[PDB]
């Protein structure tokens, strides 16, 4: 036995908030976690 | 009546930027003039 102890952690969660709903109700595909991608998709072409 | 005034400017420009660019990959979907139209429907969500 190590212990009788245990740390879990609380919930996460996704919620269309910042360009998924435009790209849900103009477009059809919405990326989960897009900004971080959207930037970084502007990003690579300058390196 | 003759000798008028137009523009010589060609008409303006459309460019696949990060509003089109993000859209345009991902999903394959693809809207003139994301910004505004984007934008708009965002803050007419919040009325």
């Amino acid at each position: 036995e190590d212990t009788e102890a245990d740390v879990p952690v609380t919930y996460g969660e996704m919620v269309l908030n910042g360009a998924n709903l435009v790209t849900a109700l103009v477009m059809g595909k919405a990326v989960r976690s897009l900004d971080d991608v959207g930037r970084h998709l502007l990003d690579m072409q300058e390196e």
